[PDB]
This record gives structure tokens, sequence and C-alpha cells, in this order.
């Protein structure tokens, strides 16, 4: 494909974000509320019978499957559970009543995604949606309904504008699923107008490459690195985690917030800097209390949050302020500034951004 | 308390494990079946009712807890949720029909894991069951039904009885349950034949800690590392990467196996050496595929098996074979080499095994 004016195929595809964005959201928002009826006439009969929803995944794919479980439980109510695609298809499960299998795939081809889809055909699921960004995959054709992320290809190894646009995809499922069931109408408004406002936030926060810049320049040279997120934060510091692991090579690890005290404190040190993902008042206190504890080995904090929060920097614990967002979107939103720092530390170190080495685009064979 | 002939009441608690086990099914196994009478005259009714189990914990409590969800979806064929306690109190859940609430804890007085079952009470459970080690503590005085694990006092602040007698006890609720559904007696007999050989088992391992502190030799002086897993194996991965955290202060990451390719392949080097758990011969093929891509960086895998898969070393495949054992306790005896795995890298370092930096032996205040 072309890069235009960007310099590697993994940037431009992040700052192609807003209008992946925008068109992963096209014809299917309609009068306000979310329109899936490309999914056909049957759809709704099989989605408001789903009591269970199961996700299976790999890779990026999978930390976009676990942001998306705190939506469907804390927004439509209905239970989820996200796997490891090779998880599933290698362990007897005990399946769910009216189980909903969604997989998620930027490629439709990974061979652990595909034989859990093949897998649950036998188990007795309720029936199969698979979310992709590429049209007549494997999994496309595979599974009962389709939804495409239509965020153009992707060419980077490490996938960006696929995972925002999955979470697209996601969102706008949740909202129709809370209408399905009958639940307040005001849950849909919300990520409609939170999905409508996202492509211009994103392109907002894209024009503020600078304090991510700065940042790279403190991690460049660090080795290790603690991600924390809690609850929907959480999968979006695991996929930051990921993505510095992908293309800088830093033993970047991600930690569910409230974990840091139960073992990775112990490690931390001036060498391994510790980012939170918008955290909220009452859990910055308790981080800012735990790196505290390992000031006399120069442990610092770095603290992507919502400037409305009134967080103030001081010297182990620096604030990167970030404009208010709707929360309903916030994980999407917080993801850039993880996907921009790692691709800034790529290219100061000179690191091959788009084919990392070692790594691939899909693992489609066994 | 007293170490007698130990160096260390960590130490002293791994090589109790044998008897603390003989002790945690002391009185439970009743003519080859197990008996949880102690929970009184209606727990029966309220176990057979049970449809869905949310277990909640933190730190090594939440990686037994995982591992039980292997055990208790293939072999009682019940759906189950385990979740890091903190995640679980500032989330809104979607609580499934007929759940039961199990708490992990050694101490009983975690705040996360409190918080947790103080919220459940509210949120429509069947009931609680809290699975301790410290009789009289919050966790067990606010549960419904409690099964103290009965290892004795565990003084280190990482614990390691502690996490083989919760798998002990989970073990024979599997049992249970699998019983009270009325499936296939074989299910609990081969739980109990396992339970009952294990402590001779590990006491014969224990007897080997030749092979495992000439790995520490190997270890002692990385700065990371890398533990892997699949299924019932991947939690004791989990387990064997926070031991090296807690008392070594190496950066050990624990990954599902079938992920390895997915990102942190990038990062192997000589620096990270790579542990396998008790993988069969298929999975061993793909990471022997995976480990020989960064051969010319030096990628070495260290492989625990069974001696029985006539796995043969190679220069960057080291197979530290184990005795045959009984496949539903592997989770359990494979955890014995890794915590002595940590205890000798910690020994030769010089590091505080009893008390690690920064870390508590519970963490009761918010
Ligand atoms: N490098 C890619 C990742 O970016 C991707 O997340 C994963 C899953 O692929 P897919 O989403 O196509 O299923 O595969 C490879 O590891
Ligand atoms: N150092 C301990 C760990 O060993 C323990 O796993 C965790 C949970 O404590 P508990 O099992 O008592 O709930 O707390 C502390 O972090
Ligand atoms: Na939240
Ligand atoms: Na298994």
């Amino acid at each position: 494909g072309d890069k235009g004016i960007y310099r590697h195929y993994m940037q431009k595809e992040i700052y192609e974000q807003p209008n992946a964005i925008k068109n992963t959201l096209t014809g299917r928002i309609s009068h306000g509320q979310v329109d899936l009826s490309e999914l056909g006439p049957n759809a709704d009969e099989l989605l408001s019978k789903v009591e269970h929803i199961q996700i299976l995944a790999c890779g990026t794919s999978y930390n976009s499957g676990m942001v998306s479980r705190y939506w469907f439980e804390s927004l439509a109510g209905i239970p989820c559970d996200v796997e490891i695609a090779s998880e599933f298809r290698y362990r007897k499960s005990a399946v769910r009543r009216n189980s909903l299998m969604i997989t998620l795939s930027q490629s439709g081809e990974t061979a652990d995604t595909l034989a859990g889809l093949r897998l649950s055909k036998e188990l007795g699921y309720l029936g199969s949606l698979a979310i992709c960004n590429v049209p007549g995959s494997s999994l496309v054709r595979e599974s009962d309904l389709a939804l495409m992320t239509n965020a153009g290809t992707e060419i980077g190894v490490a996938s960006t504008k696929a995972f925002t646009t999955q979470l697209t995809v996601l969102l706008m499922l949740v909202a129709k699923l809370s209408r399905l069931k009958g639940l307040d109408a005001s849950i849909e408004h919300d990520i409609v107008h939170g999905l409508q406002a996202l492509p211009s936030r994103i392109e907002q926060m894209l024009s503020q490459d600078k304090r991510i810049e700065a940042l790279a320049e403190d991690f460049s040279d660090k080795h290790h690195a603690l991600f924390l997120g809690r609850g929907d934060q959480y999968p979006i510091a695991l996929e930051g985690a990921l993505k510095l692991k992908e293309i800088s090579y830093i033993h970047a690890e991600a930690y569910a917030a409230g974990e840091l005290k139960h073992g990775p404190l112990a490690l931390i040190d001036a060498d391994m800097p510790v980012i939170v993902v918008a955290p909220n008042n009452e859990l910055l206190e308790k981080l800012k209390s735990n790196i505290e504890e390992v000031r006399a080995r120069g442990g610092q904090l770095y603290v992507f949050a919502d400037q409305d929060a009134g967080f103030v920097s001081s010297d182990n614990m620096h604030i990167i302020e970030m404009p208010h967002v709707e929360e309903v979107i916030a994980p999407i939103f917080y993801t850039v500034p993880l996907q921009l720092l790692a691709y800034h530390v790529a290219l100061i170190k000179g690191t091959d951004v788009d084919q990392p080495r070692n790594l691939a685009k899909s693992v489609t064979v066994e």
C-alpha cells in the first residue's frame, strides 16, 4: 500500500484511527440508535436469546475483547467471558446456557481463533459472530453472523486501527443488546454520542504528539516497564505493554492496578518506570502511596489522566494530562497515547516498526 | 514460630507441604470418597443448586483459583469464573444464575477479598464459601460456609503450603460437586487417589533438590524470565513467575504458552530464559520451533516435564525430567520445583526470603 506522508505503515495506521472509526460507524447509526440491520432479519431474534457471551481471540484481539467484557457486564448486564483462543481449544469447557460465541480477529485467519470457532460449533453455543477486518476470511465465512470493522487494510505487523475499530464495533453491540434487553435508552445514547465524538477527540489528541515524544525519550533506554490499569483500563494497560514489547523490545508487563502491592512492587526501581492508565483519585492515592514505598530506589509513576481530575506532578509522579472524554469511550481514547509512546520509542531506537523481529501479521499455521 | 532445621520459614513451609496436604485431607476422605460433612446438613442442598462458581482472591490465592477453574469446568462440568478481588469490587458485574461465591485467602483478612465478599452479599449469589488458612478470620466469619486448609501457620511473606493446600481443598470440592451432579464416579476416585498419593510424591521430589539448585545457578544472574504453561499449568506458570518476582526480584513474567508468538518472542535472548511447565509433545514441538526462531540471540527453553514423555535435551532446550504423576494433581506437583527454584535463586543472591522488600504477608488496609 501507500504510506503517503507517513514514515511507516504502523504510523499511518495510528493516524488513520479517526477516519477508520468514522468508517466503522458508517451505516450503523440511524436516528441516534445503533443499526445492525446488516446482520439480517433473524439477527435480533438470535441476539435477544443471548444470556452469556463468550469471546475468543489472540494477541491484540484478546485485549479488545477484554475491554468489552466490562462494557457487556456493566452496561448491557450480560455475563461475558473472554479467553485466549489456544486456551479454549485445548481444554474441556463448561458451555453456558444460551451463549453467543464471538471471535475477534483482524485477519480472520488466525489458526487458534479459527480452531476455537470450529470447536464451538459442536459445543452447544446459540451461534457465532465474527468481528473482523478482512472480508471473506475463514472466520467471517464460517461464523453465523459477521460485523466487519471497515478500518481499511492494516499492514503494520502490530495492530492499531484494527484494535480501536474492534472496540468501536464491540461498543455498538453493547448498545444494541442493551436495547434488545429493554434497558434504559440512555445507555445506548451515551454510547452513540461517545462514539460519534470519538474521531474528533482522537484527532485532537494526535496533534499533541510532543508530550508523548518526551516521555518516549524517558523510556527509550529502559529495559523494563510496568503498565497498570483498573477495570476497563486494565486491558488498555495490557495493550500498551504489548505494544512496547512488540516494537521497542522493552520488557513491558501489564498488571491489574490493585495487584501492584502483591508482587511487582518488589521489582520497581529507576529502571522500571510504572505507567498508570487513567486512574480515578482513590486509585491514584493508593498507587502514589505504593510508589512512595520504593522512593529509595527511584521508583516513578507516569500517569495518563483526565486534566479535570486535578492531579499535580511531583518528583516521582508525572501527570500526562489528557482532555476530559466520555467515560464510555475512555478505553478507546487512552489506547492512542500508548500506541504513540511505543511508536516514538521504536523510532528513537531505530527498530523495525512495521516488521518487528520474530513477529507475524497473523499466525495462520499450527 | 520454630524453624527447626530450616534456614528460613519459607523453606520450612515448602518442605512441610507433604504433611500440610496430609493434614488438609484428614477427616475429608471417607471410604474413598470426599467427605465435606463438616459444612453441615444443609451444605449439599446449597451445593447441589450451584450452576456457576465465582472465585475472588488476590496474589498467590488468585493463582490457585485460576488452576481450579480448569478442574471445575473439565471435571465437574460447572462454569467457573475467577477474578482479582480489586477488579471485582470496583466494577458493576453481571451475576450468573445460581452462582456460588468462593473466596480464597491464606489470611482471611485481605481488604480487597473481604470487600468482594461483603459486596457479593448484595448481588444475588446463592451463598459464600471461604477457603482459608486462618480460623476465625473475617472471611471465615462472614462467609456462609468455610473449608479451612489446615496447613499450620505460614510465616514466610510469600505463600507456599497455603497455595498447595488451597489447591487440595479446591480439588476435593470439584470431586464433591461431580458426585452431587451425579457424574461418573471415576472422577471422584481419580481425585481421591491422586490426592492420597500426593504427599509421598512431593516428598520424593523434595529429595531431588539438586537439579533445581543447578538451574537456580543458571537463573541467578538473569534479570528477566518468561514462564509458559497451557491449561491447568498456565496458572502454575503464573505462580512460578510470581515467586521469582517476590523473593529473587527478577523480572519474571508468566504468559499463556500459545501466546509466545503473539508478542513476547520478540524479547527473548540469552538474558531472558524461557521456562515451560509440563507441556505435552504437541505443545513442546511448537515451543521448540519458536525457540529456534531466536537461536541467533541465544534463546533457551528450560522444560519441567514428565520423564515418560521421552523429551531429549538439546543445546537450546533443557529437559528437567520429573516422575510421571497423576494428571489430576499435576498442577499441584509442578508448583514445587518452581517454589524451590525461586528459593534457591534467593539463597544464591542473599535476598530476604522471609520478608522480601516492599511486600506484606497480607494487605489488610485499603
Ligand atoms: N502481530 C499480530 C497481532 O497484531 C495480532 O493481534 C495477533 C492476532 O491476529 P488476528 O487479530 O488477526 O487474529 O496476531 C499477530 O500476533
Ligand atoms: N504476600 C502475600 C501473598 O503471599 C498473598 O497471596 C497475597 C494475598 O493474601 P491472602 O491469600 O492472605 O488473601 O497477599 C500478600 O501479597
Ligand atoms: Na471504570
Ligand atoms: Na491439560
